[PDB]
């Protein structure tokens, strides 16, 4: 039978089991009750690029499929005192000054880290935002009967992408979860080894390569896990807990242990109203989908790592191996024979342990030897020169699904200078994107950025740039030319612009400078050239929105 707790569900099924899963139960089906950056798209289709040619990414049938493939499972079996050990190595990346003082934060402090239009649970009523606007007493209420151990009605629902199978709680839930767990679940004091979730993009490659520059023959090891969600076991949740424990003050205990007991076995419910009990995996909706799956990552990967080279857990103190993750994606950098050692026997211990990599020649993990090829967060590092010769790196993308991002912002002009900057921030050694950038910038410097994206800027665009990045946009004069290159391939192979794009976009940045005065477009090293005018910029400061 199913757990007492959990039962509350079953007295809901008004039809039978209309899904097909044969190894988690299936009780049976409940009642059941995009656009464009007008002013980016434009600049992109005046320059000779076409939006229909970027790419861009439901099926009650399709989706039920999802769930009967990758959800429909059995708890990874895994090596026994796998977790003992684990917690073994969780002591020796452990806190000392952070130990049991985390506690709740205020609503204040919470409803500045929250998206009010949070989806609606199933059976719920209101979104996270409604929720905040006529019930906190619920979940201030749902907060103190899991401080004390009451248990509750816990189920996720599940839904597609917008065929990935998405699964989350209620949004009275996830705000309960939230409010109390917020500084471990936002990881405000990071306490996870390598975690850059929190690490602005613009800034992760020139610290990983001052890590790289650290070792003799350094060499990159990553992690390729698959479908990572499914293979979170019952064990592994209650790791994650005791963890938690470490950090929170003992009177937050119970509620950790309580909401730890109903994520070992959880009632979902899909869209359409099937009804399926999942047997301890993770539902990316959980407000510790990141923290939980990063830490996890990252233990499971330390072991991996000592259980193949042979290095102690004990303590591989560090610049014998460093570790960066990002819920699943990551990697780890090491001297040459260790990291291929590790290269060759990680995968069956990983194996062992129940985060199957995903298939490969010869089994082994994938090896990086060139700096450049580091594979990140669904980046890359791209090198820059700046004027006065020294070198540095940004993040690196490739430059089509640059543009798509930037144009499908699914809109005012407020508001498209603030994805503009917030793009200048992430990519200005793409002269195109640079470029596009820049002309969003020069209209309506009357109206001041929105507040609604990544980033946004205070006074001057051009001086809010020197304030994070440490140089001035002028100053950069080259981007890696293979690297550039590789990244704009796609445009190419996919007739995205045109063999005048660039030539095209340059001149009507030309022709805007070449006017006499202060114009933004001549903060770009080469239009400034072309046109004999400078770019001189007052003050500016780069402030977070979302």
């Amino acid at each position: 039978v199913i757990r007492e707790h959990n039962k509350w569900i079953l007295k809901k099924v008004r039809h039978q089991g209309n899904l097909n899963t044969k190894k988690t139960l299936n009780p049976g089906k409940l009642s059941e009750q995009n656009i464009y950056n007008n002013q980016i798209g434009t600049i992109m289709t005046e320059a000779g690029i076409r939006l229909e040619k970027l790419p861009v990414v439901t099926d009650t049938k399709s989706f039920h499929e999802a769930i009967r493939d990758k959800i429909d499972k059995n708890e990874n079996q895994q090596s026994p005192g796998l977790h003992d050990k684990l917690l073994e190595i969780f002591h020796t990346i452990a806190q000392p000054s952070l130990r049991h003082t985390y506690s709740d934060v205020t609503w204040e402090q919470l409803e500045a880290g929250v998206n009010r239009k949070g989806a609606a649970g199933f059976l719920e009523k209101k979104n996270v935002g409604e929720v905040l606007d006529s019930e906190k007493h619920l979940v201030e209420q749902l907060i103190r009967d899991l401080k004390t151990g009451r248990k509750i009605r816990y189920y996720e629902t599940a839904i597609p992408k917008n065929p990935r199978v998405i699964q989350y709680p209620e949004a009275k839930t996830r705000l309960a979860i939230t409010k109390v767990m917020y500084n471990w679940v936002k990881q405000q004091p990071v306490v996870i080894p390598g975690y850059e979730g929190k690490t602005p993009l613009f800034n992760i490659f020139n610290k990983v390569r001052k890590e790289w520059d650290l070792f003799n023959e350094p060499v990159a090891v990553s992690f390729d896990t698959k479908n990572w969600d499914t293979q979170v076991t019952s064990r592994d949740l209650r790791l994650i807990g005791e963890i938690q424990k470490y950090y929170y003050r003992k009177e937050w205990h119970k509620f950790i242990d309580t909401i730890t007991d109903h994520m070992v076995e959880v009632p979902v419910i899909t869209a359409d109203g099937e009804v399926y009990i999942r047997n301890g995996q993770r539902g990316s909706g959980q407000p510790d989908t990141s923290a939980g799956n990063s830490m996890l990552n990252v233990l499971t990967m330390m072991y991996a790592f000592c259980e193949s080279t042979g290095v102690p857990y004990k303590s591989f103190n560090n610049r014998v191996a460093r570790i960066h993750v990002c819920g699943d994606d990551g990697f780890l950098i090491t001297e040459k024979g260790l990291g291929l050692k590790f290269a060759n026997n990680g995968m069956q211990i990983l194996h062992e342990a129940g985060k199957p990599q995903k298939i490969t020649e010869g089994e082994r993990m994938k090896v990086a030897y060139r700096f450049e090829d580091i594979e990140f967060c669904s980046h890359t590092p791209v090198p820059v020169r700046w004027s006065d010769n020294t070198s540095s790196y940004m993040a690196g993308r490739d430059t089509a699904v640059i543009l798509s991002k930037m144009a499908t912002r699914l809109g005012t002009i407020a508001y498209e200078k603030a994805v503009a900057f917030s793009f200048l921030l992430m990519y200005s050694w793409n002269p195109l994107v640079r470029r596009i950038c820049l002309l969003v910038l020069s209209q309506q410097p009357e109206t001041t950025p929105s507040t609604q994206t990544t980033y946004y800027y205070k006074g001057d665009p051009i001086g809010a740039y020197k304030d994070v990045i440490g140089k001035n946009l002028c100053e950069l004069k080259r981007t890696g030319f293979e690297k550039l290159a590789n990244l704009n391939l796609s445009l190419s192979t996919l007739g995205i612009w045109s063999k005048h794009t660039s030539k095209r976009i340059i001149q009507d940045c030309v022709t805007i400078g070449k006017e006499e005065g202060n114009w933004l477009v001549n903060a770009d090293r080469l239009i400034s050239s072309k046109t004999g005018h400078l770019y001189i910029p007052d003050k500016g400061y780069t402030l977070q929105g979302k």
